[PDB]
């Protein structure tokens, strides 16, 4: 019982094959009770989260709306109970617009895009601590999902861009989380094919992405001395476990590589 | 003469001590013609300019203005003639409104602050790069200013953050780039005191910050090997005129630093 | 039990107040069963590890020695009985001369000195990788400890550079060890009070060096979101403990810093 | 007349497709007085050479040599002219014996060995700079050939590790070098169709080997946004030039990447 005994709030599950969705489901295997939120289609959510382990409250929560975010330490005391704190919350919330990304041409995005991108993608990681913060338990953790930004890529184009950004914006919030005994880092993952990766692969961005981000895959999976399966997000939710434990306890602001080890390798 | 016979756009001139202002002299010192761009106060921004050592024309950008971004290659033209292209530009452009920086919480910048300082000091990079690489010869060579955001640190805050997304920037513009055999690089320039650092080193953005800032510059010249002298912008001009030339051919989506050493340090 | 069942053999074990020594206390109190090494003095490693909670096999190792290393795995194989695997491996050795080390100049360190230093706190990471790999489970993770030297730094001197040298050989040892399906990491930690530190602190390589390394110290617990203390290994040996778990299964050739987040902040 | 009246040492030249051959070129095409070293085939050598632009001096220097080192200050100001001092020093030496490269298997390399290769490669640079520093003036430059070994590679095994070290040790030169308003830097270079990388490609390490360099040089020209020509060290002279002049003034204990960009960009 990894996470025996602590409350975990869990955002970001759209589908069953979110990253989020196996973060969840692997912290109820290990004994945590969860608080979802979830964005938009809350009765998709409700359905879709019927099937984790153990049954757990949801939520409405969009990043961008401020109502929400003032309201959502209320709604999760309201949820978990008067006189308890979350110990541990995770963010798995990303979004860019498509003139953003693909085919479409990098200088032709529009700022008003890039900046919902931005705002939903890494802005949001320090709106979260900030209303979660005050209803966290020493020693509780906030983790956020990252894909390596630190070198550009193909296709990629401004969510790459949206990512280093969340990068230096963990720094802060572990300055910050600090002060409450609560640490902030990130998770980097590998490529995992949820429904709108496999829609890229299959053409939705244009047929140059498509070709791109499937050669992007094959060559990870050669990099990583231990392999990359695009297919399982079960490796990534265990390192998100990981952190969100008491084993890792002098580790903040911080980045955990879940990518199969590609990253420190060039060929 | 190392910039002889180039042609080079400088942005970012606001008063005498603004970094772009001794990047300005030391170019027209090295044989480089200019033209310049200004934002809003032009009155001003020429009467600084007609200190410069040689005479260069004045275009007015405000870099969130989409018309003046439309019409800047066409009023550069005219500006050096129909047939001549440019070899060089600078950008040495950023601002983030005061909720953003100083004693004002992390947590307490509105999104809307945050955009526009990313917008001016990040995005605008890619803008300007789109409006004038159809203009530059072959050979060519853009240049930013970075302020290294890879750490954390007191007081800058959504500033640094702005930093991490404009060296993510830098490395996709030299994607494009390099279509146009265009190199596109950053220089990470130590403090140096402007107008606006001299004012919050005396308290403008709150005495906390004040503080802070000044501490983190008496450890740069402390950690620097040979000194860091934040009273002196020639040797990050120098540095900036360095990729303007013919001398760094092979390096592009890089990061120069010019902060006498202190990033490569820890005590 | 965080380690249930698993076999780990754990060197490095000197004092009670080595590394080593609260990584295997932690591991035993995880369920984990242990072999140990130990260099030289035999007799004192012996009664020094006859406090840890469980009883542990302890084997001599001079990383060094040539018919040491041939001999190893046998050795092992002969502890834990015919037929069973290692599912663990931490390497908690290091060593450089004085010269290489404090106010000895660092131009003054003979090479000869540097490449003892080297060979026992950087090759000899790979040379008990060869050793052990043979019988090793899948599944399997070797740890290695090591001292961020991204930046140099005073007094530590050669040391620094040999940890430079010893991140680079784990990520070969993660291409070598992922054939046998086994992860590779180091563990990067703050500065730990051990017999050795307090005696430089103390000035045994000298007073300018132990004034530099007791602010070294100092700057770390402060620039630390969660703070810093050096005379508690406890956090830096449970991080290993993860690292040997199953819960960062993606995770090779890579660092992990357990350093209070001290290396993500400038000031 | 980038280097007009500078005086500066080249080491490294053994044929004409040597990267110091193509540095002293530039270099006395730029102004530079040159003095070079050499390491065992001295006729050999001084016949090359025979074909710079200008004539200059020929010093026998093996840097594992302590008798070579000791009176390497002398011997350059016989050649300089008492009063004179060196304005520039360029370190472009490393070896690395067979056992530590190419398909030999990376456990496999003998630590006597590696320790040879660490001594020329990386060691070096240091015994370079102390025999050096106290005939160089103000505002003087080390320069030191890199391969960036921030990842793990095939065949390059060892040599990898080696160019770790010599990074590290560069950081450390730097903190001395200031002492005496030198700075030390590094240039990276994207892979150079030398004498022995031909070999290697040809198969001399190993048909595995070159099969993996020459993949590797491949993706390299792929990824750099403005490609990369192997047979063309120039652009390296160049860089390396760069840095020897006064136009990086406040760049110290660095890397700058001569590699045509193909470090920042992932695919
Ligand atoms: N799939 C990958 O290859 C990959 C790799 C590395 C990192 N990541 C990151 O993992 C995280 C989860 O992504 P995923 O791959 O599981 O995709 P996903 O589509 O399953 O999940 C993304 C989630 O973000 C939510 N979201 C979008 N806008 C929101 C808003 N305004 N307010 C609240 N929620 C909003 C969506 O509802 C969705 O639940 C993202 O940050 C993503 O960038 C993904
Ligand atoms: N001063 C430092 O310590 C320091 C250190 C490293 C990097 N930098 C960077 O150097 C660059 C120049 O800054 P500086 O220190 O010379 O300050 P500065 O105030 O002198 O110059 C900043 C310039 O940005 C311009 N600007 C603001 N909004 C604009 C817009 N909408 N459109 C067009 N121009 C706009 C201003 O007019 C001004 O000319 C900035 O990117 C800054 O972040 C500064
Ligand atoms: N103490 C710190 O501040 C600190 C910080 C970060 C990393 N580390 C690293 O942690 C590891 C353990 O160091 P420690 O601080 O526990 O010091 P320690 O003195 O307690 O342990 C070092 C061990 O290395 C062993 N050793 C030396 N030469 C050997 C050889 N020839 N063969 C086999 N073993 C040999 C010693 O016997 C000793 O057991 C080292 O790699 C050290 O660099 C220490
Ligand atoms: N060729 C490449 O792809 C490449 C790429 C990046 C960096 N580099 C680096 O550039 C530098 C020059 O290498 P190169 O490619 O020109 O190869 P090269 O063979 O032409 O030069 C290497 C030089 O090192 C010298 N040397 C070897 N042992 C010595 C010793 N004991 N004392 C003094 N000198 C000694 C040799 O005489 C030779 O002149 C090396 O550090 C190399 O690692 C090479």
């Amino acid at each position: 019982g990894l996470l025996d005994g602590k409350r975990i709030l869990v955002s970001g599950i759209i589908t069953d094959s979110s990253i989020a969705f196996h973060i969840a489901r692997v912290a109820q295997e290990q004994g945590a009770q969860l608080v979802l939120t979830g964005f938009d289609r809350l009765r998709l959510i409700q359905r879709i989260t019927d099937r984790l382990p153990a049954k757990a409250p949801l939520l409405e929560l969009d990043v961008q709306n401020e109502e929400h975010l003032a309201s959502l330490a209320g709604r999760v005391t309201e949820a978990i109970g008067a006189g308890n704190k979350l110990d541990g919350v995770v963010h798995s919330i990303g979004f860019m617009p498509q003139t953003g990304m693909g085919i479409n041409p990098f200088f032709d995005a529009p700022y008003a895009d890039v900046s919902k991108g931005i705002h939903i993608s890494a802005y949001s990681y320090a709106s979260m601590a900030k209303a979660l913060l005050p209803i966290m338990n020493p020693g509780g953790s906030i983790v956020g999902m990252d894909f390596d930004p630190s070198r550009a890529m193909p296709a990629y184009n401004w969510m790459t861009v949206a990512k280093s950004a969340l990068e230096s914006v963990n720094r802060f919030v572990a300055r910050e989380a600090g002060k409450y005994g609560v640490r902030s880092n990130l998770v980097a993952a590998g490529p995992i094919r949820t429904l709108a990766m496999s829609a890229i692969v299959g053409g939705a961005l244009g047929e140059e992405a498509g070709a791109q981000i499937q050669l992007l895959e094959e060559g990870w999976d050669q990099r990583a001395p231990i392999g990359w399966n695009m297919k399982d997000a079960t490796p990534v939710a265990k390192t998100v476990c990981a952190l969100l434990s008491d084993w890792l306890p002098a580790t903040t602001g911080d980045i955990i590589y879940a990518d199969g080890g590609a990253h420190d390798q060039l060929l």
